[PDB]
């Protein structure tokens, strides 16, 4: 078990917002993203809108200050850091995507959803059911649901 979160205020920025989406619909995602990990462990996420918050989420392309650079459209996704000070917990998503709400593009909900699951702690799955599972597939965002390997997961590291 590597490192984790040793509090259950976490605070969220958006540092920036992709063009491909409304704002709002950046939001929520993301909200909801928070949401799916909080319904499942003693968590609570607030978004901040100033000030240093935990997990800052970013969305950035190629090389972008960290050692890990993007890589233009496809492959790489997004990428997020474990918990711990400064860039730690940290999610940045490669703005070479077309992000969106639905099946077309990238999703985004899902993608903050296993995100967020490494800003937690949260390695990768083989369990092709699990969100934390290494491949991206769509899966219907208004019926989507935890498998049983992510939540003993997380509730490994948090309840
Ligand atoms: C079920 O919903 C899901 C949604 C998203 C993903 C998912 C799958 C792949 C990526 S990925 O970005 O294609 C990817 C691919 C291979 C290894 C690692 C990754 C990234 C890290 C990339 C980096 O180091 O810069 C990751 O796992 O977070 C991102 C996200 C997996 C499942
Ligand atoms: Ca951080
Ligand atoms: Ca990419
Ligand atoms: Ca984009
Ligand atoms: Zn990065
Ligand atoms: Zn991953």
């Amino acid at each position: 078990m590597g490192p984790v979160w040793r509090k259950h205020y976490i605070t969220y920025r958006i540092n920036n917002y992709t063009p491909d989406m409304n704002r709002e619909d950046v939001d929520y995602a993301i909200r909801k993203a928070f949401q799916v990990w909080s319904n499942v462990t003693p968590l609570k996420f607030s978004k901040i809108n100033t000030g240093m918050a935990d997990i800052l989420v970013v969305f950035a392309r190629g090389a972008h200050g960290d050692d890990h650079a993007f890589d233009g459209k496809g492959g790489i996704l997004a990428h997020a850091f474990g918990p711990g000070s400064g860039i730690g917990g940290d999610a940045h998503f490669d703005e070479d995507e077309f992000w969106t709400t639905h099946s077309g593009g990238t999703n985004l909900f899902l993608t903050a959803v296993h995100e967020i699951g490494h800003s937690l702690g949260l390695g990768h799955s083989s369990d092709p059911k699990a969100v934390m599972f290494p491949t991206y597939k769509y899966v219907d965002i208004n019926t989507f649901r935890l498998s049983a390997d992510d939540i003993r997961g997380i509730q490994s590291l948090y309840g």
